[PDB]
């Protein structure tokens, strides 16, 4: 008895008390038998979502209505699950009609109380050979929901397992179904897919299968996906990074349109074209330029590199080292941290509040940053003074 | 600093240092400023729903649609929640514009990190002067969301604040909006309502606005309601036993088609109306049964004697304790506990399986429930032979 189990144990324990039987179903299951460490606990239940509510303290209706209520207990959340028959919903008091529909074979094992595994669809079998294989008819499956076929490119993607040949085919046959989900849905799959310690094969596959073309962006871009391979995925870090280089791999132009189609949130899409950008911008990690770094403030500039690192092949370490290292010695880091404001350019420089301070400021930092003149009041006084005679000189 | 807060504060803590600004709003801030314990805890942030879901490990998802996201920190459940103006949802930043659609003042009380109560409302005033005061236009609120007028009425019985001149007349001048909302969503504000230590003069209330005649089964028993007053609410326990005497002060008749109409779960208007049932079948503690008791079991049985409690006025104390003396001496507690069963009675008499055997298994308990023969087989068969040739001797 795993203690991510144990503690979750009382659930069960206090609803079979009740008179209701109750199980740890769910990826927890696949996951010890695989011998990942274990997520999320999940229980299912023949007790009803209100008889759920009634006997433990703190509660979460989450959507009582498909039979789902997040049960607080000891200080951890647990989903809790009446048993349902995917049509509305259908409740039953039968565990097995619950496995049988779930998506996969080693996401519908089951283990009871004593820790005895209930695998009534070879899941136990599934996950030794670890294959990826549909809960009954691979073909009806998809026809239910087609992004069931989504998924098992991502759990791909996430365990390294393969396609089961039946499956694999039925995708390609089923593929276009997937136009018909919603783009939020496809996202997170997506998502998943891409923090995939195998997503190196995760993305491939997605274009042997039917599925690519379908997918926001990803259209005819057949090509770019397999080479997509040699990708070091892996070290990406962070959602932003991970985008930027799902473009960078599909030789993508303008950033912005694509990574809106898949309906991310702004800020990942600005913080995605922001590297790729300063990517396209600095080719070389020897080139990162005061005022760049400056610019692009320490954690992007570390980003890049990493996506850099992500696709060359070479290792970030000594560079996110470096870039550390020069952020320490900028003089400033902020624009906030300058000594002078853009009142002091006008009382100064006599002349009205206009834009040609935004010009006048956006010089002044260019010039502390890059260690022209210091940053303390009196010298940029007069390092712009004698700076404004010199376009007199000049012109 | 409290500690039900002083817990709570590092998401407020977390929050801030990334640039969001969020406090304690709600109940909890009323709750602290009232005098009573103190329930939830709640923050509301602008931090949209995301930016949430990012900076806190466990997240829970539970309607991001509208601006809130529980955030399991520390091993306890809180509402999180982005600013918002009630339209579709509008996001906002000022801490303000969230008060300011909160249904009554003494609720849309703030206060931040350090401590500081922020009520832009009268709030503070209306908790001093133990009154339930609308923010804004009495009339336009009630018009947005009728339900307001429900929780109103509530808010007496869980608090013994009066209403506002304004508010109240409102009330009555807009009941009729009530028949709009969900019978659910007026279920559970009854419910609430109920267990009001006030509820002694909240059913009135109910009756002296409109809201009367809106609500499930509560047609024109004006009368009914304000009698109602006289009744011990406070002492009942639990669900089934609240709306037991809800009933029996409306002078209910059949049970089970009012309850169901209030969309309450069968289990309760099932044990419902048991007592409603029990409390007319026995009219005096001292008249419970043996068989009586054994058939209600134990709980039930209780119950009863609370419900009635509630409403002559005497204390259950003695009968509860007789009652759980009594059914220790029941020489069974349950049917399953029969030292002889049905195909017992079948190889006995010679006859075939039928209903017949019904009826004598049902004389078997009640004449061992009422002493008449020990509880061993032997003894139970001469009695059940002995008395069936004397079912020969009366015909
Ligand atoms: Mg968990
Ligand atoms: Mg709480």
């Amino acid at each position: 008895m795993k203690p991510p189990f144990q503690e979750a144990l009382g659930i069960i324990q206090q609803l079979k008390q009740h008179g209701y039987d109750a199980y740890f179903v769910g990826g927890a299951v696949r996951d010890l038998l695989l011998g990942r460490p274990i997520g999320d606990v999940d229980i299912a239940t023949s007790a009803l979502p209100e008889d759920v509510m009634a006997i433990f303290p703190k509660t979460i209706d989450v959507g009582s209505k498909h039979g789902t209520v997040v049960v607080v207990h000891k200080g951890k959340a647990y989903e809790v699950t009446t048993f349902k028959t995917d049509g509305s919903v259908t409740f039953v008091r039968s565990l097995e009609e619950d496995l049988k529909r779930r998506d996969f074979t080693m996401n519908a094992i089951a283990m009871d109380e004593y820790g005895t595994i209930i695998d009534p669809f070879g899941g136990r079998e599934a996950i030794r050979r670890r294959i990826i294989r549909t809960v009954g008819e691979a073909e009806k499956r998809f026809r239910e929901d087609a992004l069931r076929m989504m998924r098992a490119v991502r759990f791909v993607s996430e365990l390294g397992f393969a396609l089961a040949p039946d499956t694999e085919q039925a995708i390609v046959q089923n593929a276009p179904l997937l136009a018909h989900i919603s783009v939020e849905r496809m996202t997170m799959e997506m998502e998943k897919l891409l923090g995939g310690p195998f997503a190196a094969r995760a993305l491939p596959l997605l274009a042997e299968t039917g599925l690519n073309a379908y997918l926001p962006g990803l259209a005819g871009k057949e090509k770019q996906l397999r080479l997509a391979a040699a990708y070091r995925w892996p070290w990406l870090a962070a959602r932003e990074e991970r985008w930027a280089l799902l473009c960078h791999a599909l030789g993508v132009q303008e950033s912005r349109p694509f990574l809106r189609a898949w309906k991310l949130p702004n800020k990942v899409v600005d913080e995605a074209g922001a590297i790729l950008t300063a990517l396209a911008d600095i080719p070389r990690p020897e080139a990162w330029t005061n005022e760049q770094l400056f610019s692009a403030g320490l954690e992007r500039a570390l980003s890049v590199e990493t996506v850099r690192a992500a696709f060359t092949g070479a290792p970030p370490g000594p560079w996110h080292e470096k870039l550390r290292r020069r952020f320490a010695s900028l003089p400033i880091k902020t624009k906030g941290e300058l000594a002078v404001n853009g009142k002091d350019v006008i009382e100064w420089v006599g002349k009205p509040a206009g834009p040609w301070v935004k010009e006048a400021l956006d010089a002044i930092w260019r010039a502390v940053v890059n260690g022209e003149v210091e940053n303390e009041k009196e010298r940029i006084y007069a390092w712009l003074m004698e700076r404004n005679r010199t376009r007199e000189k000049n012109c």
